[PDB]
């Protein structure tokens, strides 16, 4: 339904995000004084 279809979304702009956070990541993190990475 439509409580599932938003929390498809979400669980993908989530994966997304935690692609983000495993980016570099200690790289990325470290590197995040202003997200110069």
């Amino acid at each position: 339904g439509i409580l599932d279809t938003l929390k498809q979304f979400a669980k993908g702009v989530g994966k997304d995000l935690v692609k983000g956070a495993a980016q570099g990541v200690l790289s990325t993190v470290s590197c995040k004084l202003a997200k110069t990475c």
